[PDB]
């Protein structure tokens, strides 16, 4: 009996696959074509897992999938059979082949951040980002309002921390220059205070949030690099947060808009972050003056902002007029972010305190998060149930994601975090991975085409998969 001319053994883009080509020398009738395969990792005598075809099914070869039980590599052989069960020579060929769940989050961070750098950084005369792409035009050239630079920055410093120890280490680091030069043209002197314009000129408005998210991961990048102008620049906005944004109008909370026409309502999603930031500054400084702020963010939040029914935040409380150290009128509407972000101030403020009481406020927010913004979902490519997050913001939900790997960081409960992965890894496999390489952010389940995508969006979910490389290390 003549073997097979040919065998290849291939990979294939989907988990627990392995592609198998062969060729017959020539057609002969009445032959079976035995495929088996084990796992290298048992050695010359593992046993064989043997399926064998009707080979007038394939008069010339053809080609088989073989689903094996995991990741690894796998010796794969033909052997023709004939008449009596006379058995030719046997040919083998070995494949690797990769399971989903074992997916480098870091990986998909960096490429794709290879992407949202190809398609949004630096198109103009400043290393910032596009607002969009594809390429649209308006003001600055298109580079976005700080509030998307800040998303940018976000993936980017997420990334510069998940990238330590890799092999693009050296590319993040190089990085560094331009993206804070980038940055830093939105630092804004006007009207005798600095600080980030909603573009990089004076005359602009100006946000005390849009300033918050930015003195974050200058705090993070700081702790990273040990380069105090990031370190200086997230105390110049808890400076101006203090200073600027903090009064007791409301009972105490952050303002919105500072410039040109102030705003007078206060924010969960610049209180809430504010007191993060104070949260990540006391850890860096052991400076007393951060841990207070942060206790008065976080006891404003409990006592105006929090709804007691289902332990989640409301948007904006805004001045009693007849005495405005009262709360007035309050705008309800619940977004993930601010809820997230409460979680994660309470989780560190249990750690830098230890009081108890910040902790079971955690666990009920987080709770409470789980059940509005995920839900139960069966994902077709990866074969498996989760509940993935609902359709939504992408950068508030990966806001409020850091609340989730805040309080992992306590209780090392993994929950929650592997809804967060799964969702990543459905997105990062499914329908909702555009052929582009970016992520139809609409709908991390794919349900939703999209042809036209934000800077602050991609770049969140470019984070969350360097937020979840972070974790997995």
């Amino acid at each position: 009996i003549d073997p097979v001319g040919q065998l290849e053994v291939y990979k294939t883009s989907r988990e627990k696959e392995i592609l198998v080509k062969f060729i017959r020398t020539n057609y002969v009738k009445d032959i079976q074509i035995e495929i088996a395969y084990r796992n290298t990792e048992s050695g010359e005598n593992g046993e064989w897992t043997t399926i064998v075809l009707n080979g007038d099914n394939y008069k010339y070869g053809g080609n088989y999938l073989l689903q094996v039980p995991a990741e690894g590599t796998y010796e794969v052989a033909i052997t023709l059979i004939g008449a009596n069960e006379l058995r030719s020579e046997s040919k083998s060929q070995l494949a690797s082949t990769f399971e989903y769940v074992k997916t480098s989050m870091f990986d998909c961070a960096h490429s794709m951040m290879t992407c949202v750098i190809k398609y949004y950084y630096h198109k103009g005369p400043r290393t910032c980002w596009q607002t969009y792409y594809p390429k649209e035009q308006g003001y600055w050239d298109g580079d976005a309002v700080v509030w998307g630079q800040g998303g940018g920055l976000s993936a980017f410093v997420a990334l510069r921390e998940a990238s330590v120890d890799t092999e693009q280490e050296e590319y993040y680091r190089s990085l560094e220059d331009d993206m804070f030069k980038g940055i830093q043209h939105f630092w804004v002197t006007d009207h005798g205070r600095t600080a980030y314009s909603v573009y990089p000129d004076s005359g602009n408005d100006r946000f005390y949030d849009d300033n918050v998210w930015i003195g974050l991961d200058m705090a993070k990048w700081y702790a990273i690099s040990k380069d105090v102008r990031y370190l200086n620049q997230a105390k110049a906005v808890w400076d101006y947060l203090s200073q600027y944004g903090w009064d007791n109008t409301c009972g105490g909370g952050v303002h919105w808009k500072e410039l040109n026409e102030p705003s007078k309502s206060k924010h969960t999603c610049s209180t809430a972050p504010t007191g993060v930031l104070s949260c990540k500054l006391y850890q860096l400084t052991h400076e007393q003056k951060y841990l207070d702020k942060a206790i008065e963010c976080f006891n404003w939040l409990q006592a105006y902002m929090q709804d007691p029914s289902d332990h989640l935040y409301y948007d904006n409380v805004s001045p009693d007029p007849e005495d405005p150290t009262q709360p007035g009128r309050m705008e309800t509407n619940k977004y993930s972010y601010n809820s997230g972000q409460p979680l994660q101030l309470a989780c560190l403020l249990y750690k830098i305190t230890k009081n108890e009481s910040y902790l079971t406020v955690a666990h009920q927010i987080a709770e409470a998060c789980h059940k509005k913004w995920f839900t139960s979902y069966h994902s077709e490519v990866l074969q498996r149930d989760f509940n993935i997050l609902a359709p939504g913001h992408a950068w508030f939900n990966t806001v409020m994601c850091r609340g989730f790997f805040e309080l992992y960081s306590i209780d090392k409960n993994p929950s929650y975090l592997e809804d967060v992965r799964n969702t990543m890894l459905h997105a990062w496999f499914g329908k909702a991975h555009h052929i582009s390489g970016l992520i139809n952010d609409e709908d991390l389940s794919g349900a939703v085409s999209m042809n036209k995508w934000e800077i602050l969006r991609q770049a969140s979910l470019v984070e969350l998969y360097a937020l979840l490389a972070i974790w997995e290390s």
